[PDB]
């Protein structure tokens, strides 16, 4: 009862930087979001991203680390083995350029190290289209397809698409119905393509089969926050799913809180009260008798959703949250529980 779960994804961020790594603190100083409904001439300022103020209501354990510390990233990969999570879902910005290139390479071999698994979270980059998509699929598959610490799932590579709904049906159709102009249904570079449930079945039903995704995840770690990242959909959902071929990967997280960098975004705060609220969201997945779990978060510090590590802390300038009665690695050690009850389920 202590091995990787390979049907466990959490999100991994790799944006983190230090001045001695990456010549600014890179993420952990970030602007200030206006308020989208405050009225024009706002000022919201920046976080400096100094020790004493960070862009995160929680801090580090491991300080103002730098996402491509090699000694930074063999810590995460042992807290990977703690918390039983076989896959590292990473975030993917298609910057291009060499420090991103870099840095996929350390985090491939830092996870083979310990038979943990990396694929791929599609962002909403600039100009993101189908045929782009296709060529940065490929362009992943080849780059990275023969590392042995490509996941794949019965033999095919698995990305999740972050707001796919960017992006109309009839452009998806191109590239995943196995009819499709620029098709990698039947190629070398086929993928279970697993796109972002937000809003209502009646929307996203016909979105999903249309579009011709393999599968849908949720994201949010915030309950209630859209239909599909409210749990008690969730029965519903695998149902909707099992009956049309897709695969449901629902997201659960600890908590949630934006406020340092989205002040006015309180509304969204969920409270993780010791622990009660992941066991609550973690709990519902399971029960939903779904086929794989994803978590959100490793490290969205900026989001308060992050399982990794945090520290109390007051500095001059904030005074921070933290995991009040646990320990600091309490969600690493909780999520290895209920990969446990996950496993016990299957
Ligand atoms: O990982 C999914 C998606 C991200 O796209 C999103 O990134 C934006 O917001 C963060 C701050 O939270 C900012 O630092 C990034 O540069 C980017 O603008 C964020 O991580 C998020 N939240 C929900 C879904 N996402």
């Amino acid at each position: 009862g202590t091995e990787l779960d390979y049907d466990t994804f959490c999100f991994y961020y790799d944006w983190y930087g230090s001045e001695a790594i990456d010549g600014q603190y890179r993420h952990w100083a970030h602007a200030i979001a206006p308020d989208p409904n405050g009225g024009s001439g706002q000022n919201p300022g920046t976080i400096p991203g100094t020790q004493e103020s960070i862009a995160s209501n929680f801090y580090p354990q491991l300080g103002r680390y730098s996402s491509s510390d090699p000694n930074i990233l063999t810590k995460h990969m042992d807290m990977f083995v703690m918390a039983r999570t076989g896959v590292l879902a990473l975030t993917w910005w298609n910057e291009q350029d060499e420090t991103e290139a870099k840095r996929i390479g350390l985090i491939l071999d830092a996870a083979d190290k310990k038979k943990i698994k990396v694929c791929f979270h599609l962002e909403p980059y600039p100009s993101r289209n189908v045929q782009n998509l296709r060529e940065n699929i490929v362009k992943l598959i080849t780059r990275y397809g023969n590392h042995p610490a490509f996941y794949r799932k019965d033999g095919k590579p698995l990305f999740f698409i972050y707001d796919s709904y960017l992006i109309e049906p009839s452009e998806w159709e191109k590239l995943l119905s196995p009819g499709g102009s620029i098709t990698i249904r039947n190629t070398a570079y086929d993928a279970l393509m697993i796109g972002l449930w937000t809003s209502s079945p009646t929307v996203q039903r016909p979105f999903i089969l249309n579009a011709h995704f393999d599968g849908f995840y949720t994201y949010f770690a915030a309950t209630g926050f859209t239909y599909g990242s409210t749990p008690t959909n969730w029965v519903s959902m695998q149902k909707w799913a099992k009956e049309n071929g897709k695969i449901f990967i629902p997201s659960v997280g600890p908590g949630y809180i934006d406020t340092r960098i989205r002040p006015w975004n309180g509304s969204v705060i969920r409270t993780r009260t010791d622990g009660q609220y992941y066991d609550a969201m973690y709990r519902k997945a399971i029960e939903a008798g779904v086929s794989a779990i994803s978590i959100t978060s490793f490290n969205e510090w900026h989001e308060g959703s992050q399982i990794e590590p945090a520290v109390p802390y007051t500095s001059s300038e904030f005074t921070y949250l933290d995991y009040e009665n646990r320990e600091p690695d309490y969600y690493l050690t909780r999520t290895a529980y209920w990969v446990g009850k996950f496993r016990e389920s299957k």
